[PDB]
């Protein structure tokens, strides 16, 4: 009874940086050709959503943020072939158009249809499906999941198993897949290796899960919040270090601990200094360091290229290197077959209406992932 | 004759930075345990030797530089098992001890016995075998080939084919192997790919050779000296560009030419700005950039880590990633089997006494490799 009609529903609108979200009514247009309107069931609070609030991640405001989520298709536009009304789906913050040079490449996943490099805050057609107080509101990464309903381009949604528990598998839409793939796909962690993981939030814990799945012998968690260490050990860290406890820079500490440098290191925070420290602590001739964290907008790091000339490899990735539409259904199937766990990442559950409390929990250091239910 | 005795011979001593080499008599001590004394036959002029003169590369002075060479063993110290008097040999500016964690790793080659990371300018035992006018003179990279005789540690020398032409295969001791391996081993250039090579000297031409051997479809040479372009095309470049001819930054030019970025780029100059430009010109989701050039001492580059977060891989390497003692004899055997050519790199051949003239040729832009003959 809503197909083809505007839907009025609640969403969390961000009108200004550094302010609480405003939970209020929005109007959601029906889907145009090759678009899908989704009734949201659950969405996680990822640090990247907070980066929009703080100005770390710049995208046009006002905006409906949220990108790690799962829901049920309410209606489809003309020409949609990959999902149908009633299907369970995960929106894809990195799309998979299937047609660009990146989608066609065996390794690449950062589809050229993304809205990250040159943010417009729109659908693929350059327009918005959201109105609030009569004003157009921007989308975020082609997802915008902090709303009871959203509209996404078909290349930004994947159909998943009809029996999936949406309050858990929403994490496959960003944080779990990112960390897990960063270890198993991007770094390609090897059996018996030593790994160092900087940042023990939801994404860093998922990196640990992937390093353990790959058979690493040592997994050193690094965080300035020692309250993060117990869960890190539960999911596979063999030891944890707090840089604030040491008189020496932690790259020196980690080099000593690993008898000359780690095999694989991961920056899962989003600071320029820890990106350079993480590179430095891998072994100078054969180490690999992967940047996962988001840097503050437009800022450059400084580093000595002799760190690379000796033989290190430095890389980064979005979404764990996974081609998003191909990979998300398979990761859900693997979760349903118990191949990895999501419960360790979920520390808090709240209704959507308590979104601001959910962001308070993240900012205070108390949560890993808070899941919001609609 | 000479075995077990001090040898007085001619060498090129660098007494201080930014001065001509001084060609004069030096005394070369006999080899101690596990050392090898070599009569030099030919040595190439690599830009890294010039970096010692200019202060770009810091190593203790006064010094006998030179590291790209070939000669004949004159005598061996106690315990040497891998070469014998009369053998043709290439000194190894990166050693291969066979016992450190890097030598044991399948990928690594930057053996921990190297004299690059913390230059001492000595033999492995911390002492020098050279005296000149009664003063001790430093070694360079455990090689020191600008002398009629040198003494090296066993781990810094490889025995090669007795029929090898030393006036050509000296280049396998540094510049050829570095550039070729940077393409075929470090980057692992793929068939049909597009490559960009910054710097068209001896090392960058060897990168082009390797890209062509790997089957690249397009190889774009980049140099500010257009006189380098004809030879670059002879060895495989499909086009060449001079940044000075363009109003736009060359990274933008190369991105446009390659319809969104190259597959592989190589910095083969030694400038911070070209290291960042070369990274930027590879495709943002799956491109690979390899640093080969030597940065000026103690200087840091500045770069935006979003270049990596999208999916690029940045790496560097010494000596093309080759494990030096294993690889040098095989590369000579490959040369003798006609698997690659060295003549395109050799533009001038001069007697050793004309070393300063050979450096003037390099500095003026007029040579690729000058081979000095003893
Ligand atoms: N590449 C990608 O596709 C994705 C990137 N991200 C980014 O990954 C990063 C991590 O995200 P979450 O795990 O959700 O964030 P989080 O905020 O839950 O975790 C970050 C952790 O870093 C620790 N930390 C902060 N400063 C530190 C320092 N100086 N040294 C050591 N530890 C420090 C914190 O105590 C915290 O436990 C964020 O920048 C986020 O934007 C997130 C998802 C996808
Ligand atoms: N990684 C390693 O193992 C090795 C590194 N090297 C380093 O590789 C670099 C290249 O060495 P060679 O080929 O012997 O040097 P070279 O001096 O013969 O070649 C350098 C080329 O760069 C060009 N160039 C200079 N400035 C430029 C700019 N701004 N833009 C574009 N082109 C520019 C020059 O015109 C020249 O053709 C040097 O820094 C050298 O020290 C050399 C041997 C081994
Ligand atoms: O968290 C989801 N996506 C992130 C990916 C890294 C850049 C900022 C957006
Ligand atoms: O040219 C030979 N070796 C080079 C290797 C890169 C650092 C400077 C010295
Ligand atoms: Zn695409
Ligand atoms: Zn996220
Ligand atoms: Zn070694
Ligand atoms: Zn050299």
């Amino acid at each position: 009874s809503t197909a083809g009609k505007v839907i009025k529903c609640k969403a969390a609108v961000l009108w200004e940086e550094k302010k609480p979200f405003s939970i209020e009514e929005v109007e959601v247009a029906p889907p145009k050709a090759h678009e899908v309107r989704i009734k949201m069931v659950a969405t996680g609070i990822c640090r990247s959503d907070d980066h929009v609030v703080s100005g770390t991640l710049v995208t046009p405001l006002p905006v409906i943020a949220g990108h790690e989520a799962a829901g049920i298709v309410e209606s489809i536009g003309e020409g949609v072939t990959t999902v149908r009304p009633g299907d369970k789906v995960i929106p894809l913050a990195t799309p998979q158009c299937g047609k660009c040079r990146v989608c066609k490449h065996p390794e690449g996943n950062f589809c050229l249809k993304n809205d990250l490099s040159m943010p417009r805050g729109t659908m693929q057609d350059g327009t918005s499906r959201f109105t609030c107080r009569g004003k157009p509101i921007h989308h975020f990464l082609g997802t915008s999941t902090f709303s009871q309903y959203t509209v996404v381009d078909e290349i930004s949604v994947a159909k998943i198993d009809a029996a999936s528990p949406l309050e858990k598998v929403c994490l496959i839409g960003c944080g779990f897949s990112t960390g897990y793939g960063s270890a198993v796909k991007v770094a390609k962690v090897t059996q018996g290796s030593t790994c160092a993981v900087f940042g023990l939030g939801g994404v860093g814990l998922s990196v640990i899960m992937g390093c353990k799945a790959a058979g690493a012998a040592r997994i050193i968690g690094v965080d300035i919040n020692k309250d993060k260490f117990a869960k890190a050990k539960e999911v596979g860290a063999t030891e944890c270090v707090n840089p604030q406890d040491y008189k020496k820079p932690i790259q020196e500490v980690l080099t000593e601990m690993s008898n000359g440098g780690v095999d694989f290191s991961f920056e899962v925070i989003g600071r320029l200094d820890t990106m350079v420290t993480a590179l430095s602590c891998c072994q100078e001739a054969y180490g690999v360091s992967v940047i996962v964290g988001v840097p503050p907008d437009s800022q450059n790091l400084s580093m000595n290229p002799m760190l690379l000339l000796s033989g290190r490899t430095w890389k980064g990735a979005i979404f764990g290197g996974f081609k998003s539409k191909d990979s998300v259904p398979k990761l859900v199937a693997d979760f349903m077959a118990k191949k990895f766990a999501l419960d360790p990442l979920i520390t808090h559950v709240l209704p959507f209406e308590k979104i601001n409390e959910g962001f308070d929990l993240l900012r205070s250091g108390e949560s890993i992932r808070t899941i919001l239910t609609f």
